[PDB]
């Protein structure tokens, strides 16, 4: 009867060799406790990245913030008070409790820390402050990057309002109104520097990519994406000291952060069993230790320092994290969601 059901980021990397696949999730999913306080608690894949899973919100869930706005307008998630969020996840970094924050009050702790790094070989040659910088210098097809490539949907409307918009603050919120609907409306400017990007990349998935660092021979040297997709090879960046930073596609470097939330219909002992099943997603040791197994972020400096004892990769990426706390900049969206995003990327790709 008192049950809890919690849903849980489904997109943590997995691992193959042949046939047999092995996800992250699964093994975390594992270790949690199914009662906490009395309550039975389930645990299921909430996918935010579907418009129908965000009509019906569960008892509590993991969403990705740049939805949070748009999820915050509909009332189904509760406000909560920054001591209790404080109490649990430690301290935070500017961007991150900025990304969890809605028209000043705090709608949810914050579990993962996500970006599109450059992964950098030894064999550097070159560097770069920029994506754009770096697109320069390198030429045509140089660097590594499968989303840009091959055009993804989240990947295309995501590095187009990152040239576009620009803030003082770290929360970039755009509507609906701000999404070219025709072609008229495409910025012939930001289409510019999406075409130097996209040429100065290779045609090739993140599956060859990393088959290629596998087996001694890179297709390139550079390489970028979410640092979930490193994780079958973080023994070779550990060992052969691969370098990963943060790049903005132009000036300001964006990230994203997955929020836990819990749903605004929830009663007052619920509310305080919620806090507990949360408290352990984010501080317990082995889920922390699993997480960095798949080179996965938490989004919390606790989690973050937790990682960097025993990891260069979690090492690099703390001290990126503070020397440009101030410039991280995270997209999100006030009044829309996957249905517009999907949207503007096919109106963006004939002009790219």
């Amino acid at each position: 009867p008192k049950t809890l059901t919690v849903g849980l980021f489904p997109y943590l990397p997995s691992w193959n060799e042949n046939g047999n696949e092995v996800k992250l999730i699964n093994l975390i999913k594992d270790v949690l406790p199914t009662q906490v306080s009395g309550y039975n608690i389930e645990y299921t894949e909430f996918d935010c990245y579907s418009d129908a899973s965000l009509q019906s919100l569960p008892d509590v869930f993991s969403t990705d913030s740049i939805f949070l706005p748009y999820l915050v307008s509909l009332g189904g998630v509760k406000s909560l008070d920054e001591s209790l969020v404080r109490g649990v996840t430690g301290d935070l970094h500017s961007f991150v409790s900025s990304s969890a924050s809605v028209n000043g009050s705090v709608y949810g702790f914050p579990q993962y820390l996500c970006s599109n790094f450059l992964l950098s070989s030894p064999n550097a040659t070159q560097q770069a402050s920029s994506l754009l910088e770096l697109a320069q210098k390198v030429g045509y097809e140089q660097i590594v990057y499968p989303d840009v490539a091959s055009s993804s949907s989240f990947t295309v409307f995501g590095l187009y309002q990152q040239l576009l918009q620009s803030s003082s603050s770290a929360a970039v919120d755009i509507k609906a109104s701000d999404l070219p609907q025709s072609g008229d409306q495409v910025n012939k400017d930001i289409t510019q520097k999406y075409r130097t990007i996209l040429d100065s990349t290779v045609v090739a998935s993140q599956r060859e990519y990393i088959n290629s660092v596998k087996q001694g021979k890179p297709i390139s040297n550079y390489y970028v994406g979410y640092s979930e997709s490193m994780c079958e090879i973080k023994d070779i960046i550990r060992d052969q000291q691969y370098n990963v930073q943060l790049i903005g596609t132009s000036d300001k470097p964006y990230v994203y952060t997955d929020v836990l939330a819990l749903n605004s219909n929830l009663c007052d002992e619920k509310q305080k069993v919620a806090v507990e099943v949360i408290k352990n997603l984010l501080t317990n040791t082995l889920v922390l230790d699993l997480l960095g197994l798949g080179l996965t972020l938490p989004a919390n400096k606790n989690g973050i320092a937790h990682l960097a004892k025993s990891s260069n990769f979690y090492a690099q990426l703390s001290q990126q994290f503070d020397a440009k706390e101030s410039e991280v900049r995270v997209l999100r969206c006030v009044d829309f969601a996957n249905k517009e995003v999907k949207n503007c990327a096919g109106v963006l790709r004939p002009f790219l």
